[PDB]
């Protein structure tokens, strides 16, 4: 078995075109730019009035602060996530105020499918080589599988669909830690509480993992949205982030 | 392994108490006449001047023959799904309109977990059998993996931590037909959504004989709200629903 | 010229019906049952080793205490609110994870329609006739306009049409302060979130009443998923609630 | 009293950056691009084997048809629209899958808020005249309120609590009719279904005259999304908008 490392890559985020019959600017772009035109939009507050919350990053702290957290939800990133597992996944997707598009194993070919290691055992390669051993025999399985399903169901003329009822069959076989690939889209105020929610402790490592590189890659978007999460380490060595 | 059957068990629905200074009634209880009350409260048409609309299954054909879908939220039904694999509710949780209480590998040991056969190979005894064997070498693994990791973990002081800390990295190896359990509640309009994505001939199979069962059950709590959904027999032997609407 | 008074009829709450081949019982039943198999099903836990936890509210407050709040969302109750402010409840759907089923201004008539005081002003009674007279001479403007616009449309032959494409537009007029009524659907969950924002002291007092009000009547069906919750007087004298979770 | 056009201005789209290390590209970008790209990360079918999708327009017209609406979710836009009212966005804001920044009233200088004409009354000097008469009204015995409020609240110390307390009570008095803002920001789905739900027939003409306007202006950003949907008129001279799907 191959090993896949995570990956996340931004691949969408706002594109702001401010409106030229509304006598107002400020020192952001795009989706930060965007969230303060929505705040401002509901006091009709063009003129900058309390000096104090005058710039972009000002105005965004205070939103943050008062807790009309609604008017983050008009900004929004996607992120490509590969090296991430089938189980983390299997986590993520209960987060129900994200879109989310995913490798599905009844369309995709899996007999060259790689393993996510969990991150209890990236040290130690004793348990990573009995986990790749397992899943190099699980994907033997897996055509082994695949073959005999695809025999058995010939009389099916589109090949197509065969193909199909015989791989999600024996995907039945993959295990957790395979490998998925998934595009997902969150707002900021989506994004902010999969991070409280998921870079915890109480979270499960590989989860963790992801969301600290998200609130990482989301930080160098929006600095003021997420600004109040703090990257701590723990007494195991792995990363948790908190409000 | 054990293999495990899928059965999915009606645990909750709605009771409908009428306010008694509305003047108003139906011949139903429950979810359905929930459903009338709150059209006609949009209307506030309690006399029922159309007897085609007089009756309660006449009243509910036509919010569905009309569209008005939000009235069909109001009322609900909850189930305890078992013998459904994991990469059934992984497609199950897509559905961002149900509320999921789920079996976690995380807290539940797995050592003797069984799997669920998928329905392409439930009829074959040796695409069985090549499941159960890798499965029982899947949960050998798994075990071995777990004492390793309790070990790897001993200097975590808690506990109950520490089983936590190895079962989420031993279940790595656990497969994608290990029988997970959840309880899964959706409003009407939930699950005829639900029913008409995951119940076509477009949808995994195992996902889809969930859909029909819970239809199935759904139609006996409430006929005229499910009774647009016809099940129809397909060239290979499985079962589709699907509506006009 | 007439005026509204609050009201909120439960209409609606969760009927349980525990699976039978599970080993488990408890001290309750209907939603507040429901959400503790919800939860028990999580862990496979049927049993009762801590005295704690070993009742339905011990339970549920536990729950409650370490925040696992998907549990209180499998169960639902239904109020039918009339007695409340167009401007109210165009600041109650807001909440997105209510469902709702309001009395329309283009189907209902409102020539009699009814105004909801605001309670900053139900005391003085001059403010209170300032009040009343621009509403009647609203809904004079409203049965003037309809009359103008029925005759207007007297063309389109389908009697129903003309009238709903008549009242949409003398609606126009209608203050902010009248009458609708609405059912209103919740899980535990979402209800437990719209209290929590709405009776605090930051929102409106209308809002505000409208949320206690709903509090201790879920109270009274799910006390256990509600204790937290505590009605405290400000020093305006207008009750508010808050719970430090 | 001033009278406001709809006016619905593009504020927001979708910026698109495709990552370099999958061997992918196609003849669009923005919206559009991203689609294309979450529903080819479905498959991983980078390649382009079929030429009849091998366009993104071909790619985003097949994503339709085949209905899976999951990857047009992705891409977002959002508006800021003016000279809508009241009971528009009431109507509006019923939508759950979007997000909303309205002009709040309990904030706003409402002293002299233009007013809104319904669409049925647009063309008839009479009906216009009777409603910002009406609206003018209104406005005066909402001062009458708002300076005898803010007297009633000379013991509360706090000022702009107070002006906040007095208007709460005083928007009482405030037609339907009275103009409101609103930043609007939905996905390529949401977009589609409120179009629609209130394009059709069935809906109030203001609504339907915002939603054939975004349809427009969705229409130009993303046209293969949007393409399926046809602006036809009725007899009576209203436009619709319905697609087959
Ligand atoms: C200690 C703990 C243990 C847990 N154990 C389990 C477990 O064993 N098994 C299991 O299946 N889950 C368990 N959960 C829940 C699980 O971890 C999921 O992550 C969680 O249910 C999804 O995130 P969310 O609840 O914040 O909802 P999200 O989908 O992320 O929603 C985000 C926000 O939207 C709102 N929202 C979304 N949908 C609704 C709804 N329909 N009604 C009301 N509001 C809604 C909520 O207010 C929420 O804050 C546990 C949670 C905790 C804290
Ligand atoms: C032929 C086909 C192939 C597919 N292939 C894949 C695939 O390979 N990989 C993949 O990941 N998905 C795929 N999908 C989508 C997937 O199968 C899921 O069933 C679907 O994403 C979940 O159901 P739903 O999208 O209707 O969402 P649900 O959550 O069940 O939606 C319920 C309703 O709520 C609304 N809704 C919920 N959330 C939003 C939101 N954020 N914005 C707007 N509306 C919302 C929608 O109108 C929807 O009808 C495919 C779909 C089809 C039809
Ligand atoms: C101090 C303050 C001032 C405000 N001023 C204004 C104003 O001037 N104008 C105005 O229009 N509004 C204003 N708001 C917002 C408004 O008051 C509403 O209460 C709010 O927009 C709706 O309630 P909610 O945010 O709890 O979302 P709800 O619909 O009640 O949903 C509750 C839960 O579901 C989640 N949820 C639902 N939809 C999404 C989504 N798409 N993305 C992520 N999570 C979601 C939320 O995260 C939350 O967890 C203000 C709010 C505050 C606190
Ligand atoms: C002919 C007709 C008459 C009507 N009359 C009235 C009336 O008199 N009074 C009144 O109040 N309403 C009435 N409605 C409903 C109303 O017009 C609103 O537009 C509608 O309630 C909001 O749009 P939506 O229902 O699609 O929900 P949206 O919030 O726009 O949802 C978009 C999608 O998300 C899904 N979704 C969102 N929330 C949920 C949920 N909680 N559960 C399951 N799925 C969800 C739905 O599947 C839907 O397709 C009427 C509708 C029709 C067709």
């Amino acid at each position: 078995a191959e090993t896949a490392p995570l990956r996340v890559q931004l691949i969408a985020k706002t594109d702001f075109l401010a409106p030229p019959d509304v006598p107002w600017t400020t020192d952001a772009d795009g989706g930060p730019a965007l969230v303060e035109f929505a705040g401002r939009a509901c006091y009709q507050s063009w003129s900058k009035p309390n000096p104090k919350t005058a710039t972009n990053a000002g105005y965004l702290r205070h939103i943050i602060d008062v807790g009309h957290f609604s008017v983050l939800e008009h900004a929004s990133v996607s992120f490509y996530i590969t090296g991430i597992s089938r189980s983390c996944t299997h986590e993520l997707i209960r987060h129900r105020h994200f879109s989310y598009s995913q490798l599905s194993q009844r369309y995709v070919p899996e007999k060259d499918s790689r393993v996510v290691v969990p991150p209890g055992m990236e040290d130690d390669a004793d348990l990573r080589h009995i986990l790749t051993e397992a899943a190099d025999a699980a994907r033997a399985t897996y055509s082994e599988l695949l073959a005999k399903l695809e025999a058995k169901f010939a009389d099916q003329p589109n090949a197509i669909l065969r193909r199909k009822q015989a791989r999600q069959a024996a995907r039945a076989v993959l295990p957790n830690a395979t490998e998925t690939r998934i595009v997902v889209t969150g707002n900021y105020r989506a994004w902010r509480h999969f991070i409280a929610m998921r870079a915890s402790e109480h979270a499960d490592v590989e989860i963790r993992r992801l969301a600290i590189e998200c609130l990482r890659q989301l930080a160098a978007v929006a600095p003021a949205v997420f600004a109040d999460f703090e990257v701590t380490t723990l007494a195991d060595g792995t990363e948790v982030a908190t409000s």
